[PDB]
DNA sequence: ATAACTCTATATAATGTATGCTATATAGAGTTAT
DNA sequence: ATAACTCTATATAGCATACATTATATAGAGTTAT
DNA sequence: ATAACTCTATATAATGTATGCTATATAGAGTTAT
DNA sequence: ATAACTCTATATAGCATACATTATATAGAGTTAT
C-alpha cells in the first residue's frame, strides 16, 4: 500500500551497502534533481507521473545534457520505483518513447559518447624516459601509478585498493598484483594482476621510498606532502579524485596546460591507460579472447569500441 | 479500455520521432493490408484475435511469401497492440505455434534468404573497359560512382549525402574523402576513406565535366539529364533510387535485358560494390577486421556469408582431407 | 477448464507441425506406455497423477531401461501436461526426486550414455581404397554418401534432404552442399558444407552414373536396385534407416558380421563420422572454436564428449 | 499447509537416495545450527521467516565466516523449504539484499578464497630422499602414495577405492592402472594412468613390504600398524581421513609442528599433489588440454587458479611491455 | 602561505547479464590392536 | 515524347538500442602539515 | 525368389537456450526539363 | 598407554545434473521391381 512501499524503501535503506556508494550518490542526486524540477512546477515527486517525468526528461534535454546523464536520470527513477514495488515510469509509452524520441533527436544532430584521451606504450615510454630519473617521492610514485595503470588496466578505485598484502612473487620476481572487487565482480576468488620486470622495479621504488610496507594491511599509495614525505595508511586510500590528476597532472608535464574549451578529454584521465593498452594490445596483434581476459571483461564491445578509425584496398587496385 | 487505448495511440503519434520514417512506412503498410484482409473475411483488425492473425500470416504464407515477411508483419502488429495496451499476437499460443511450423515448412521448401550479387574487380575492369573511353557525362558520372562503392564499401546514403567539402586530396594523386557511416552515439562520428589511381582520378573527370566544384557545398553527385548537362545541388541528393539504378543499368549494358523471372537480385544493387569489394579482399586473404574497415561492420554472418563460396574459406575438415 | 485443456491439446495438434514428426511419434510412443501401464493398475492416464507417474518411471527403471529413456518418457508427459496448461508431473517432488533418485542409483551401478563407434580419416582411406575400384552403381553411391558423411558431419536427415539444386562449385571446383533446417537450426540463412576435391570426385562420380542431376529438385541420395539401377525422387528421400545401414554394411565389410551381444554400436552407425571427424580434428590441433563449426554446434560439451580415452606426466618423472 | 508440507518431508525421505550422503549430512547440519540459534534467539525455525534469515547470516558473518559458508547455510535452508513447499529465504528482498551486502562487506575485508599447497617435484625429490632409503612398512606405503597421486593427479577415492585388480604392467618395467574418476552416465566409465621408474617401483616395494598381492580383490593401499604390519582388505578402504593424513604427516616430518594460527592449508593436503602435479606440467609448459588429461577437469578457474603465480601465465601485458 | 590533497556535487561513460548439489579440509572424538 | 528522375508501396536483408547498476570526469570548496 | 529397400515401433543419444527496429530492393507511378 | 586409525561435525572448495525438444539405433514386418 503505502505501508508496502514504505517498507521496501525502508528495507533498501537497511541493507544500502548491497549497492555501490556511487548507486546511492547517484540515486540521491537525481532524486534531488527531480524534486527540484518538481517543486517549480508544484508536482508531487513520488510516487513520480509518467506524464511528469516525461517532461523532465525534456526539460533535461533542453538544459543540453547527454543522452547518457537523461538516461541515469531516468534509471535512478526506475530504480526508486522498481525497488518499492511500484511501477517503473519506463514502464509508460509516455517514459518509454520519449526516451527513444530524446536520443533519436541528439544522435540525429551529432553526440556521440566520449572515451577517455589514450594512454599507450609510447606515452608510457617517453613518461618514463623523462620521470625515470626523478628522486622526488610524488615523481616515484606517479610513474609507479601510470606503470600499473597501463600495465595492468585496473580502474582508479581497484587501484586504490591494492593494499600492501596483495602483492607478490612470479618467481621470476615479477610483482603479482591480486584483486578483489571490481566493477565487474565481487568474488573471493578474484584475481592476480602480474607486473613487468620494468614495471616492478618501478613498484619497488616506490613502496622504498615511502615506507607504505611497514604495514602489509597499508594502501599501496597514499599521500606525499610537499615536503615530499609520503603518508601511508591502512585506513584511508589515496582519493579517486587525486589518483586521476596524476593522469592530468602527467599530461600537463609533456603537452603543457589544456584548453579553454571547458570540453572532456582535453588530458589524459583514469581510463586513459585501459584504452590506451587494450588497442595497443590490438595493433600487436592480442588475440581478442586475449585482449579481453586483460582488462577483465567478460563481452566485446568496449573492448570492440576501443578499436576504430589500414587502406586493403586502394592497396587492392594498384595491382 | 478504449480510453486507456485512446491515451496509449495519443502518446505514439505526441513521440513519433521515436522511430525512424521507415519504421512507420512499414507500419502503415502491415496495417492497412491486415486491415483489407480483415474486411474481406469478415474480421475485425483492431484489436487482434489471436485466431484472425493466424488466418492471415497462413494467407501470407499462401501468398508465396518469404518468413522473414511474414514476421514483419507479425511484427509491426505486435508493435501496435503493444504500444496500444493491448495484448501481443505473439503472445498467442495459436499465433507462436503457427509461426513455427510456417517457418519449418517453407525453409523445408527451399526458402532462400538472397544478399547482393557480387560486383568485384573482373566486373570492375571490365565495366572501365567499356566506358573508359567514353565521352558521355552521364558516363564519366557512372564511373566514380561505381569507383567510390567499390574502393570504399561506402553505403548508398553516405555516397549520396556526400558533399564536396568532405572531399580532401591526401598521399600524391590520390583523394580522401569524410565520412560517417554510423548512428550509435556510442560509436563513432565518422571516419576518411581514400582513393586509389582507379577511383581519385575517375573522380577527377566527374570534377572536370560535372562542373560540380563551384558552390562547395556541393554533393559530389548529381543528375545528368537527357542533354548530358548536370545540375549540382548543395540542398537535394540524388534519391536512394537512383544509385541502385547504376547498378542495374549498368548490369544491363554488360548482360542485357532483365533475365529469369521476376526473383530478387538477378542484377547489380547498391550492395554488390561491397560484397565484391570483401570477397576480393579475402581472396588475397586480408584479414577480417581490416576486412570489416572497409566495411563498418561489427556483426559476421554478415562479412561470412558474403565470403562462404570462396575456397579460402571451405573450412578445417577440407584442409584435412586434403593433407 | 476441461473445456481450455480439450482446446490447448487442439491447438497444439491443429499446428502439429511446429515441432519434429519424431517429438510426435516419441508423444505417441510414451502415451501409448503410460496408457498401458495405467489400464493394468486401473488408473487414470490423465491429467496424470505424480504418484502414479512415479510408480511409473520406477517401473521403467525395474523393466531395465535407461536413464534417457526414463527420461524421456517424464518429458512426453511433462510436455502433454505443461502444453496442455496444465502442471508439469516433474512439478511435484515426488516425481523430481524419483527421477533423480533413479539417475543417481543407475549411474552409482555403471550406467553411461554411449556414443557411436568412431569413423575416422583412416576407416574413411581404408573404405575407400577397397570400393573405389567397385564399378557397381550402390558402392560408388555408398562411397560418396561416407565421403560426405565424414567430409561434412551432417546428420543422417540433413544429408537425406540434399537436394541436386543445393550443390554448387567454390571456384576451385569444390562442391559446394547448403544446409536448410538442422537438428539446431531452421532458418533460411543456413549453411553451405564445402566438400574436399577428393570427396567432389566421389559424389561427382555417383551423380554421373545415377542421373539425379535429371531433376535438380531430385534428392541427391536415393535407391539404387538388385539391378543396379537408380531409383531418382524429387518426392522421397533415401530412409534415413537406409543411410545408416549404410554405415552398417561398410563395417560388415571389413570386419564381418557382428557379436550376437544385441548391444548397440557394435558397427558404425549415423553418428559414426561426426564422433569421428570431431576426433580426427582435435588430433590435428584444429581450433575448438573451429571443431565446433564444423560440426555446427554452437556450444562445447558434445564436442568435449568426443574426446576422452598422452602421459606427459610419466614424461615429466623421467626428466 | 501443515499437510501439504507433511507429505512434502515424506517424498523427502521416500526418495532420500535423490541426493549423496554428504548433501544430507549438510542439510542436517545447518538445520541443527539454524535451530539451535532461533532457540537462543526466541524465533521459529520452520519455517523460516526472512527477517529472521536475515538475522542468522549476520550472525554467521559476525562469526567471521566465509561467504562461501554463508551461502550453504541459505543454500540448504532455501532447498528445506523448496522440498517442503514454503518460500525459500532467498526468495525475499531482505536476505537477498543482507547477502549482496555480505559479500561485498567481507571481500573488501580480505575473503581469500584458498587452495592447495602445491606438492611439487621439488617436494617430492626431497621426501623422496629422507624417505628413499628407509626400511619402515609405512615409511614405504606413504611413498608409493604420494607418487601415485603425484604422478596420477587421482582424487583420494580413487586411490583409496583402488584395487589390485585395477593394477595392470605396461610399456617395460612400468605399470598401469584402470581407473574411474567419473560419475556422470553422459561421461566416462574410467580409464588407465600410467607409471614412471618413480612410482611404479615404488609401488613394488608397497607389494613385497605390505604383502598386498595374496587375496588379488586386494586394495592397493591398507592400514599400518604401531607393529609396522600391514592389513589387507578387499573389503575396506583407507578412509580420506588416513590419505590427507599421509599429506600433512608429510609436510610436517619436512617443515615441522604446525605453523601460524589455525588457517586453513597450513600443510599439505589430499590436493596439493594435483595442484603441484599441473604447475610442474605447466611450467615446462604441457598444453591444457593435455594437463586436463592427467586431471579430469572440465572447468577452468580451477586449473588456471592453480596455473596463476607462474611465471608462464603472466598475460599479454607483461609480455608486450617486454619487448 | 601553500602544495597536495579531500570532499562533494553535477555530469557522463562502462558493463555483467546466477546456482545448488557434492566433494574436501580439518580438528576432534571414538576404536583396535599393539 | 522520353530520358532521367523522384515518390511509393510492398518485399525482404541487415543490423543495434532497452536493463540495472557501478564507475569515472571535472571544477570547485574545504583541510592539513608543513 | 530376392536384393534392397520402407516402415514402424520401442529404445536412447544429442543439443539450443530469441527480436524488433531500420535499412535496402524493386517495380511502378508521378514529375521536370529537354 | 599410544600409534594408527575411523567417525563426526562444521567449514569451505569444486564441481555438473534439470528443460524442452529433436534426433539417431536397431530389429523386424511389409513392399517392389526385377
Amino acid at each position: 500500500t503505502s505501508d508496502e512501499v514504505r517498507k521496501n524503501l525502508m528495507d533498501m535503506f537497511r541493507d544500502r551497502q548491497a549497492f555501490s556508494e556511487h548507486t546511492w550518490k547517484m540515486l540521491l542526486s537525481v532524486c534531488r534533481s527531480w524534486a527540484a524540477w518538481c517543486k517549480l512546477n508544484n508536482r508531487k515527486w513520488f510516487p513520480a507521473e509518467p506524464e511528469d517525468v516525461r517532461d523532465y526528461l525534456l526539460y533535461l534535454q533542453a538544459r543540453g545534457l547527454a543522452v547518457k546523464t537523461i538516461q541515469q536520470h531516468l534509471g535512478q527513477l526506475n530504480m526508486l520505483h522498481r525497488r518499492s514495488g511500484l511501477p517503473r515510469p519506463s514502464d509508460s509509452n509516455a517514459v518509454s518513447l520519449v526516451m527513444r524520441r530524446i536520443r533519436k533527436e541528439n544522435v540525429d544532430a551529432g553526440e556521440r559518447a566520449k572515451q577517455a584521451l589514450a594512454f599507450e606504450r609510447t606515452d608510457f615510454d617517453q613518461v618514463r624516459s623523462l620521470m625515470e630519473n626523478s628522486d622526488r617521492c610524488q615523481d616515484i610514485r606517479n610513474l609507479a601509478f601510470l606503470g600499473i595503470a597501463y600495465n595492468t588496466l585496473l580502474r582508479l578505485a581497484e587501484i586504490a585498493r591494492i593494499r600492501v598484502k596483495d602483492i607478490s612473487r612470479t618467481d621470476g620476481g615479477r610483482m603479482l598484483i591480486h584483486i578483489g572487487r571490481t566493477k565487474t565482480l565481487v568474488s573471493t576468488a578474484g584475481v592476480e594482476k602480474a607486473l613487468s620486470l620494468g614495471v616492478t622495479k618501478l613498484v619497488e621504488r616506490w613502496i622504498s621510498v615511502s615506507g607504505v610496507a611497514d604495514d602489509p594491511n597499508n594502501y599501496l599509495f597514499c599521500r606525499v606532502r610537499k615536503n615530499g614525505v609520503a603518508a601511508p595508511s591502512a585506513t584511508s586510500q589515496l582519493s579517486n579524485s587525486a589518483l586521476g590528476g596524476i593522469f592530468g597532472a602527467t599530461h600537463r608535464l609533456i603537452y603543457g596546460a589544456k584548453d579553454d574549451s571547458g570540453q572532456r578529454y582535453l588530458a589524459w584521465s583514469g581510463h586513459s591507460a585501459r584504452v590506451g593498452a587494450a588497442r595497443d594490445m590490438a595493433r600487436a596483434g592480442v588475440s581478442i579472447p586475449e585482449i579481453m581476459q586483460a582488462g577483465g571483461w567478460t563481452n566485446v564491445n568496449i573492448v570492440m569500441n576501443y578499436i576504430r578509425n589500414t587502406g586493403a584496398m586502394v592497396r587492392l587496385l594498384e595491382d
